[PDB]
């Protein structure tokens, strides 16, 4: 029964056909169970390890390395036990990467699983099989059950309240709305069928807790049909798109397999002459192994094997750096999307403001005489909940007792108040107890002291509620008509210790319209036009002007209805009970913006980031707060840039989308508006950050690219967000966006660095196959360079100093390629250089070397025919074509070039003369370690046998530097072109 809130208690019992005193019969239970199912959210279908390792080996680059490992294993089988090192190392990389992925998924938290924590194990129902209550498992509760809840119990299903067995019934509906005060519940129907959950005063929602009381109710919905179950369906339907960099890895792997297959076809096309080669020969099995070994090396030379270790290391370090700035990022890929933020939608109370209220102004009526009117405006000092402060008028200290209107003003503030003040000696600060807006009144009456009580020598703990207690002794608060949004006010019925009176407080428009008289000191005058105009005039200046105050109208019913003539169970009659009032005065309190917020808004407009405020204030004050903190200008038109919840719904779907393109302020929004705003922003391809802190906010937090939770927010809101603000501050968002931009600038530098090395490595392997030369580089050597030799300077590039204008540039387009245009041409020339400089270093040892044979170019290209000891090949040991020294010339050239290419990667276009290499101290130290590790595999005896290397001399190294160092001069000329042409 979805509309149970709008149905009578008799209508709900008649729908299910269940007696309130007997309950559901054993037949009705098993028959309702087969129709509505069990009262539980669906279990989240987790994936197995087998499904997780299949997803790990689903990536195309992973499948290429796995195939290359399989080829290497069968090549090592058909050949020295160091041969199986190449298959084993390749497998260890994939296996280790899988373990990392398995650990990440296990550590990951699911918000749908978190919703279960709001499911009680047990419930209490009355059924026809027993007279007494039955404590059954909440899973077995069906719609139509008669349920009994009490203090401490968690509500097991969406329950329509039938009768309240206690005096009142207060519920903690905080799981839906962050952290909130207890709400009073009744049993009368709510006329609006499209009413929101705040207005369903006759409903108990599954997952909430009973703060006080005891009631009997009938179950309306269970399972996914509850309010907390409908939110689970919205989250289960939301799909998280891949981050732009995750998508770029897909296109890179898809294009890489197309190039590898093309290089293989090119190698075969160049060697088609072997089809005319004589059929009889023993080099055919050799030729297959030759092309199979090249295929293995071609894959290892193309895949950046060390990139996943460098990326996750950069993100893990940035997470620790953001946590120092109170930004808790929960997912590592979210750091990239963090820097791409285009729109920030932020709640006000708590984040944009300090949520610490204090009354700043107040006015009472001074004189009413026809068209002449006079007011007594006041000012209060002290922005904290502490009673320290004084009341001023015209910047002059005054005594509140000398004004009679202020005596009645303070009594309304002290009696029509459910909150209190407490002093904490551990923190040494007065603390609030209840609503922040109500506690501002308790602090105000302590500063006024209308009865001139003596509190100078009182203890600080006693000083907190001293003046409040004095007023409470005078009038006995009988009952309380709680706040409701239909009338936007509350009242209390009081008797002396003089007749009974009612003290009313609430929104100014509703209370003043229900006032027929006006208090003037101790006397009262009928409410007239000129007085009502000037009263509302000051409300507009305090709420819309530069004060940006929240105003409360305080009134009194001098002649309240008799106690017997009032029904304290129908919230519909509460407005009638609060009529024919007498205006007493208006207080104006401020929720101050945080110190750092006004500057963070300027950083956002300097960085092209739009800020959208989300409040619960009226449209007039919301626009005023925007002008105060910097979202709008002081004199800027905002007719089509600010909307309310009702204004936004009355628009067609096309106008709603166009509204979100320019709006910067949304006041009094419905729960579904956060998710709709995200969709409209995504329709313009924005990258949206949204704040929230309740289960209500969870669907929008998951929908947005960067859901933002509060450190004090609910657990479900955190598990549905990418980043959690430890201090709830809005400035933490902007600081994390700056860091995400700084991380990406360094990230794309060591991505271009490692990828350009893989280009030159593939050119090296291609030149070997296309010319028929011996293998100048071995997959075992290429793995060491990509994982260790180039991995250390790549990590050091992640510590590059960020640009000082990084927050002075618009947000980066998500589809911006990492390498394109002239940079695509540069890494082709660097790749064409590395490929030629590596195979040439080995050919130098095989020909023009003093310590190597003077093998001719024909013999080196036809080295697979030395086995015959052909007279065509001058007499020589054929094993020389398998010598370790020529591979050390090629490897030491690649290592030294990559150390040089790492310096060229410090800046995209700025010359090394302008930006010297000693800017990044970590990069110089990484090159020394990578070079120190190069001599480790050349001299410490176990390693040269494995890597097929033999140490070089002081002369052979000088030949490496002859070919390697001009890399710096080449890229410098390519940088000079981009800068000046
Ligand atoms: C890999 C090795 C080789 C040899 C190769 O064939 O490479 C080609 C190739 C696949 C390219 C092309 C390359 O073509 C050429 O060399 C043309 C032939 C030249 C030789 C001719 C001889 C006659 C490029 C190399 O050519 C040059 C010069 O740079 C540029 C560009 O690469 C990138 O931008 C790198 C993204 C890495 C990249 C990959 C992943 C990634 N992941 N983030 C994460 C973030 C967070 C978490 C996880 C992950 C981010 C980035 C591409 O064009 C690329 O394919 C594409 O689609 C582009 C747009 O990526
Ligand atoms: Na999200």
């Amino acid at each position: 029964m979805e509309a149970a809130h709008s149905k009578s208690t008799e209508e709900c019992l008649a729908y299910f056909g269940v007696s309130e005193t007997t309950g559901l019969t054993p037949d009705q239970v098993k028959r309702h169970l087969e129709k509505y199912g069990h009262n539980e959210l669906p279990a989240e279908e987790g994936k197995s390890l087998w499904e997780l390792v299949i997803e790990q080996f689903e990536d195309l680059l992973v499948r290429i390395l796995l195939l290359a490992a399989c080829i290497s294993f069968v090549l090592a089988w058909f050949e020295t036990i160091t041969a199986f090192v190449e298959p084993f190392v390749i497998l260890l990389i994939l296996i280790a990467n899988a373990i990392v992925g398995v650990w990440q998924e296990r550590n990951a938290e699911n918000a749908i699983e978190a919703l279960k924590e709001y499911e009680p194990e047990m419930g209490k129902v009355y059924r026809a099989d027993r007279k007494s209550v039955q404590r059954i498992k909440a899973r077995d509760i069906v719609p139509g059950d008669i349920v009994e809840v009490a203090v401490g119990d968690k509500v097991p299903a969406d329950i329509r309240i039938l009768s309240i067995k206690s005096t009142t019934l207060r519920v903690d509906q905080s799981i839906l709305t962050g952290e909130s005060v207890s709400v009073i519940k009744h049993t009368e129907p709510v006329p609006d069928p499209r009413a929101v959950n705040q207005d369903k005063k006759n409903m108990l929602f599954s997952g909430t807790n009973i703060a006080a009381g005891k009631a009997l109710g009938i179950v309306a919905t269970t399972g996914v049909s509850t309010e907390i179950g409908k939110i689970r369906d919205q989250m289960a339907a939301t799909e998280q798109d891949k981050t732009p960099l995750q998508q770029k890895l897909d296109e890179f792997g898809e294009q890489l397999s197309k190039v590898i297959s093309l290089i293989c076809v090119a190698v075969w096309l160049i060697n088609i002459g072997h089809f005319n080669d004589p059929v009889h020969g023993g080099s055919w099995i050799r030729g297959a192994i030759y092309y199979f070994k090249i295929a293995v090396a071609l894959a290892v030379a193309a895949i950046p094997e060390g990139l996943p270790a460098v990326i996750t290391t950069c993100l893990a370090l940035g997470t620790r750096r953001m946590a120092k700035k109170n930004a808790i990022v929960r997912s590592l890929p979210s750091v990239e999307t963090l820097g791409c933020t285009s729109v920030i939608c932020s709640d006000k109370t708590g984040t944009l403001t300090t949520n610490q209220m204090s009354v700043c102004k107040m006015f009472i009526i001074d004189k009413v005489d026809g068209d002449f009117c006079s007011l007594n405006e006041f000012s209060i000092t002290g922005s904290t909940y502490a009673p320290e402060g004084e009341v001023l008028k015209n910047d002059k200290p005054i005594r509140s007792g000398q004004f009679d209107g202020l005596v009645e003003l303070a009594t309304i503030c002290a009696l029509c108040n459910d909150s209190s003040l407490d002093f904490n000696e551990t923190k040494g600060v007065y603390e609030k107890v209840g609503e922040a807006t109500e506690t501002a009144l308790t602090t105000l009456v302590e500063k006024m002291n209308v009865f001139n009580t003596e509190v100078r020598n009182l203890s600080k703990v006693e000083r907190a509620n001293a003046c409040n207690s004095v007023i409470r002794q005078l009038m006995k608060k009988e009952f309380t008509l709680e706040f409701s949004r239909d009338r936007k006010s509350m009242s209390v019925y009081c008797s002396p210790a003089v007749g009974n009176k009612m003290f009313v407080k609430g929104a100014p428009e509703g209370v003043i319209d229900r006032c027929n008289y006006v208090r003037v000191g101790t006397t009262r005058v009928p409410m007239t036009g000129p007085v009502k105009e000037k009263i509302l005039s000051v409300i507009k200046e305090w709420g819309t002007g530069r004060d940006t105050l929240r105003c409360l109208a305080l009134a009194t019913r001098d002649t309240p209805p008799k106690r017997e003539e009032m029904v304290l169970d129908d919230s519909s009659r509460f407005m009638e009970y609060e009529t024919d009032l007498t205006f007493v005065g208006v207080v104006g309190m401020l929720d101050p913006p945080r110190k750092e917020v006004m500057g963070s808004i300027q950083l956002c407009r300097d960085a092209g980031i739009r800020v959208i405020m989300i409040t619960g204030d009226n449209k007039g004050t919301a626009i005023a707060i925007c002008r105060r903190i910097g979202i709008f200008g002081e004199n800027e038109e905002v007719a089509d840039r600010a909307y309310t919840g009702r204004e936004f719904d009355d628009l067609p779907l096309a106008e709603q989308r166009e509204a979100c393109r320019r709006a910067c302020c949304f006041a009094r929004v419905e729960p579904s508006h956060k998710s709709k705003i995200v969709e409209y922003l995504q329709s313009y391809d924005e990258i949206t950050a949204m704040t929230g802190d309740g289960v209500n906010d969870a669907p929008a937090l998951k929908k947005a690219e960067i859901g933002i939770a509060m450190g004090s927010g609910t657990a479900v809101a955190k598990t549905a967000s990418e980043m959690v603000l430890a201090d709830d501050n809005f400035s933490t968002i902007v600081a994390a966006v700056e860091e995400g931009r700084a991380i990406y600038n360094n990230m794309k530098q060591f991505i271009r660095y490692l990828i350009s090395s893989n280009v030159g490595e593939v050119v090296c392997i291609f030149l070997t196959a296309a010319l028929g030369l011996p293998e100048a580089l071995i997959p075992v050597q290429l793995l060491w360079v990509n994982l260790v030799t180039d991995g250390l300077p790549a990590t050091a590039l992640g510590f590059n100093p960020p640009d000082l204008d990084i927050m002075d540039r618009p947000p980066r387009s998500p589809k911006e390629p990492l390498i394109s245009g002239w940079l695509f041409f540069r890494y082709m020339a660097i790749g064409g250089y590395v490929g030629a400089a590596t195979v040439g270093a080995a050919a130098w040892w095989f020909m023009y070397a003093e310590d190597g044979p003077g093998v001719t170019y024909h013999q080196l290209t036809h080295f697979m025919q030395c086995t015959e000891d052909h007279p065509h090949f001058e007499g020589l040991d054929c094993e020389i074509f398998e010598a370790p020294e020529p591979m050390t010339m090629a490897l030491s050239v690649l290592v030294t070039i990559e150390m040089c290419n790492a310096l060229n990667s410090l800046s995209e276009n700025q010359s090394l003369m302008r930006m010297p290499p000693w800017v990044n101290i970590w990069l110089l130290g990484s090159i020394c370690l990578s070079m120190s590790l190069h001599f480790l595999i050349l001299y410490v005896d176990p390693l040269p046998m494995i890597f097929k290397l033999k140490a070089l001399d002081l002369t052979q190294w000088l030949m490496v530097l002859k070919i390697s160092l001009p890399v710096i001069g080449l890229d410098e000329i390519l940088k000079f072109i981009a800068r000046n042409y």
